[PDB]
């Protein structure tokens, strides 16, 4: 376990438009800037013993394939949360493809938020359990706590620990609900293409003061 | 327009520790900060206060022993039920009672019973409640009915959802402020806070009076 104690951070990442706008440039320049910033924080994560990240693009994708090259090279196991079953079936597949390729690495595991609303995936996992019921394999009062958190995303890895947004905003704007009973809630206004090293050691040594 | 306002009341223990004072003082004087959030909730046209009757001191406590305290924080608000039918309060408990004394039950199915024609301010009190509970109870109706075969599993959507967890009925909560300095939900509403505006003040609920209540108000009014 690392010293600041955190396993698994999620991050809503906000703010790209209003750092375009202060420039004087069009939304389009924050993303760039954005994503520049996603490639940081993944960087910091797998150097600091955090076992899952967890993003969210919260808008205030096609890069997967650009992108998963290098998250190979860097040990990183990539998965997608989300509703992905309207994308079209050979986005699914590139999706697929790009799971497959990196689901034996050892390093950090990135969870990219496509799709994603923390009430669809609650949602979702009461449907797995409702077909249960219906199999005539599981009885209605045995559905507890624990039962319903096996059937979200994420439930196989390590608690979320934190939650970072960034931008300003204190809300959580349905990303992960189920997840964050416990989790600790770090807002900053740094918007998210200026999120750096030092802001991320500042919000993980938040977590280690804190708890 | 913040029509519900929810409240992690937290720090009632670490008040009475700062005043010199044992755990029943900061219980008093947790409740007298109800009765003034409560009022100045109802004078201020909000349409519904959730109140979360909650300590971090308990994390490292049985849930036998939590439950004993919440049937005590809700006898105490027996007494309190005339005045609140008399100011137009209708008062409900949300959380998990089913082990709760028979008689004390009876007494929360009264008083929720005598003041649900009221239309003034809704105060809900979370009493040995957790928002993972609440998702679970919702669940398990939906699984009754697929079950005894009046629903399919793939007409089970948000909406559905939605209509089996506490405090449908009811405007969307758009803000939850947290007391006391901890920056967590703690196991409080998590399928109605979605969309909510998040508050969190070092104030400890003793000393969470109506300037500090209009300062959380402010915060949403900007956002």
């Amino acid at each position: 376990l690392p010293a600041h104690g955190c396993r698994h951070v999620a991050i809503i990442m906000d703010g790209n438009g209003r750092w375009a706008k202060k420039q004087g440039k069009i939304r389009a320049f924050g993303h760039k800037a954005g994503a520049k910033s996603v490639r940081r924080a993944v960087s910091f994560a797998a150097n600091n013993g955090i076992e899952a990240l967890t993003l969210y693009a919260f808008s205030s994708v096609w890069a997967l394939d650009s992108e998963v090259k290098s998250l190979h090279r860097h040990n990183v196991r990539l998965r997608i949360i989300g509703d992905t079953s309207r994308f079209n079936s050979r986005l699914q597949e590139r999706i697929r493809k790009s799971e497959a390729l990196t689901a034996g690495n050892t390093g950090l595991t990135l969870n990219i938020a496509a799709n994603y609303g923390g009430r669809w995936d609650i949602v979702q996992g009461v449907r797995q359990l409702a077909e249960k019921v219906q199999q005539g394999n599981l009885q209605p009062d045995q559905i507890d706590e624990e039962m319903l958190n096996q059937h979200v995303c994420m439930h196989e890895l390590a608690p979320v620990d934190l939650v970072i947004r960034t931008g300003g905003e204190h809300r959580i704007s349905n990303f992960l609900l189920w997840q964050i009973a416990y989790a600790e809630l770090y807002f900053t206004d740094v918007l998210w293409p200026d999120f750096d090293e030092q802001d991320f050691e500042g919000a993980l040594n938040a977590f280690a003061n804190r708890e």
